[PDB]
This record gives structure tokens, sequence and C-alpha cells, in this order.
């Protein structure tokens, strides 16, 4: 029983790679999925192998070497939500959210504890994002071995293990 289901379409998640000297790159996710059910739970899917760096050899060697997606096709975040206190948000208001996330990915279950920003949009729509600027260590999920191969697959000299990510996520309520 969903609450709320996510719009996949309008919402995007982004992370951004560092390699040489501070040349920044943002890649993106361009499979989403989720809902918020009525018992409280929301979820995030990311789609693994809907990595988008515009390059598509790039995108093999991520999928292939670094999130090893034949064993991991998807990383899925799960968030304990206040349906009451999302219902008793006026249209266009916001709130903080202080939220222990668990991020599954790479077989290495985490929690991210962050900031959520969530609006409402209408009476069926909201929208969450990071409130601040998130970053991603890849040694928290064993993910440093595969920049490593990205790395020597490039023959560069260095290849930033800190990610930062940023989405904004809509949600539609029935
Ligand atoms: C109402 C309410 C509150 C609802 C809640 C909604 C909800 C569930 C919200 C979500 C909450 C949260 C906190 C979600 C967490 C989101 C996160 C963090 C998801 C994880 C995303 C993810 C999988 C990110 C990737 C992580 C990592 C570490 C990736 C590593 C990337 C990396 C460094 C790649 C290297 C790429 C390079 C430079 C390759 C070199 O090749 P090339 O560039 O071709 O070389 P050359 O120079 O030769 O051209």
């Amino acid at each position: 029983h969903l609450a709320y289901s996510l719009d996949a379409t309008a919402s995007f998640l982004n992370f951004v790679s560092s390699k040489k000297t501070h040349v920044l790159e943002t890649h993106r996710f361009d499979v989403l999925s989720g809902g918020i059910s009525t018992a409280g739970e929301a979820q995030l899917v990311i789609d693994l192998n809907s990595v988008n760096t515009g390059i598509d050899v790039r995108n093999g060697r991520m999928r292939d070497y670094l999130f090893e997606t034949a064993t991991y096709s998807v990383a899925t975040v799960t968030v304990p939500v206040d349906l009451a206190a999302v219902a008793g948000l006026a249209v266009g208001e916001d709130m903080l959210v202080d939220v222990s996330a668990t991020l599954d990915l790479h077989g290495v279950p985490g929690v991210i504890d962050t900031q959520l920003n969530v609006q409402r949009l209408s009476a069926t729509r909201i929208m969450v994002q990071n409130q601040s600027p998130l970053l991603i260590k890849a040694a928290d999920y064993s993910l440093e071995a595969g920049i490593e191969t990205l790395r020597n697959l490039a023959s560069l000299n260095v290849i930033s293990t800190t990610v930062p990510v940023d989405f904004v996520l809509f949600y539609e309520a029935p």
C-alpha cells in the first residue's frame, strides 16, 4: 500500500567525479523508481545499469568494474518518513527532515545521516531533495578497487574517492 509513488520521469539523481587536478564531471542515473508506503517507509531504487557519463565505453566500465551490475543491478535507499508531517505541509511550504537513510550499494549497507528538504507542491505532489551538498566515500561501499581499475584503464594519475551526490525527487499521492 503506497501513500506516494515516485514520478520517475521528473526525478533525477546526479553524482560528480573528480580526476587529475580537480577535473569535475557530473554523471547521472537515467532510471529511478520508488514510493512511500502507508507504513511510512520511503524508498528510492537507483538502476545502476542506467549510469550515464556521456561516453558509452566509460558507462560500460562503470557498470562492469565499478558497480559490478551483473551482481548488483540496483542501489536501494530506505528512509522512515512521518506521513502526518508531510500531510501537514501547506502548499508551497517546506520543512527540513533529519534522516538516517539506509543505502544498500555494492553489497555494503550503510546509514546516511543527512538533512532533506521536503516541499509540498500541490494537494498530491511533493518535492524531496538533499538540503546540502552530500558526499559519498567510495571506501564506505567497497568501491575503491573499482575506482583503481578505472584509473589504471585510463592511465590516470588520480581519481578522487569522494563523490558529491545531488537529487530532486518528486513523489505523488493517489
Ligand atoms: C518525504 C521523504 C523525506 C521522502 C524520502 C525520499 C528519499 C528515499 C530520498 C533519498 C534520500 C537519500 C539520502 C538518498 C541517498 C542518495 C545516494 C547517496 C545514492 C548513491 C548514488 C551513487 C550510486 C553514487 C556513486 C558513488 C560512487 C562512489 C561513485 C564513483 C564514481 C567515480 C569516481 C567514477 C570515476 C569515473 C572516471 C573519472 C573514469 C575515468 O575514465 P575517463 O574519464 O574515460 O578517463 P580519461 O581521462 O582518459 O578520459
